[PDB]
DNA sequence: AGCCGT
DNA sequence: ACGGCT
């Protein structure tokens, strides 16, 4: 996720 | 640590 | 079949 906590996605 | 869609 | 950052 994020970043942080990419995306998702990307 | 933290999920999704080319 | 298989990748994206702080
Ligand atoms: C052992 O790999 C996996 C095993 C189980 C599920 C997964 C994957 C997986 O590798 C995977 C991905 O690599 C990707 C995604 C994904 O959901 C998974 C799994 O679910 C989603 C993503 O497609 C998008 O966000 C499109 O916008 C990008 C990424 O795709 C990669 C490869 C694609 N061919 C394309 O080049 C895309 C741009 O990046
Ligand atoms: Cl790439
Ligand atoms: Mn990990
Ligand atoms: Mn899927
Ligand atoms: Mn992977």
């Amino acid at each position: 996720t994020x970043p942080g906590v990419t995306x998702p996605g990307v």
